[PDB]
This record gives C-alpha cells, structure tokens and sequence, in this order.
C-alpha cells in the first residue's frame, strides 16, 4: 500500500536550496522539491520534472541518496520517498504562487520550520551518506517511532 514520491535537495558545498510551500502537503514548511511520480515515468525523470516545476531549475546530474517511507497513522497510503541530491544545476530559482525558494547556509538549516524527520536524516545527507529510513507520524508534528540506517546502495 505505498505511493511513489521524489524529493530533490540542491546541495552545494556551502549552501542548500529549500522551498517554502504556500498550500497543500507541507504548507508553511521549508522542503526540498518533489512530488508524485507519473504513470510510465521513471523515478529519476519524476525527480527532474518536479525540481523544474517547483523551483524553475534544470538539473543535469542527479544522485540517489536515500529512500524514506512515511506512515501517517490512520492514513492507508504509505509515502515511499526516493531522495536525490545535486550540485550541478542551471537557471535561477523561481518564486511562484506555490513555492518561495531560498538558499540556506549549512549551519543555518531551518529545522524548526521543516518536517520533523529532516533533523534525523539531513545530518547524513550533509556528510554525503546514503540512507534507508521509515518514520511513523501521528498528525504532521509528532514522530511516534522511526528507523534510520546508513546504506551503501539506495
Ligand atoms: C513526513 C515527510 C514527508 C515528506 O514528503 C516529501 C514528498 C515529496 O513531496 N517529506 C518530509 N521531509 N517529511
């Protein structure tokens, strides 16, 4: 009972790009760029498409960094999130009515204004580690339990 999602982090040596969502899933939080994978579309193509739709950036090389499954108690569908990273992009981030992008210095990541699970796996992401994770939520703010392991292959 899982649904595929992508999440792209534009991570450069001294900064990361995040987008403040204006409405829908994750509204009011800084997030990476992503969404549902379409019929007949590979996970990687879905990740490239979402990055452009949401941030206006064109990604050249994408690297698979993680897989995280999210469960919301009472919600049947698990989110199977395939996490990607890039340092090679083209264009300038575009602010739209749906998304407000901003660059953050690595020591200034806004964890208090991000999904709570991010505080757990972003430190791995920053140290170029790959991971498999699972987070059980009750509502949007509480993590009931989780698992998070470093892996050699995503
Ligand atoms: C609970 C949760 C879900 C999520 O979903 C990202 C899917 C791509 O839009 N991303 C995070 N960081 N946390």
């Amino acid at each position: 009972a899982s649904r595929l999602y992508t999440l792209v982090l534009v991570l450069q040596p001294q900064r990361v790009l995040l987008g403040m969502k204006k409405r829908g899933f994750g509204a009011g939080r800084w997030n990476g760029f992503g969404g549902k994978v379409q019929e007949g579309e590979t996970i990687e193509d879905g990740a490239r498409r979402e990055l452009q739709e949401e941030s206006g950036l064109t990604v050249d090389a994408l690297h698979k960094v993680g897989q995280i499954v999210f469960e919301f108690v009472g919600e049947p569908e698990l989110m199977d999130v395939h996490v990607f990273c890039t340092d090679s992009i083209q264009g300038t981030p575009v602010e739209s009515d749906e998304m407000r992008p901003c660059w953050f210095q690595l020591d200034q990541i806004p964890f208090k204004d991000m999904w709570p699970d991010d505080s757990y796996w972003f430190p791995l992401l920053l140290q170029k580690k790959k991971f498999h994770g699972y987070f059980k939520f009750q509502g949007q703010d509480t993590i009931l339990d989780y698992t998070l392991r470093e892996v050699d292959t995503v």
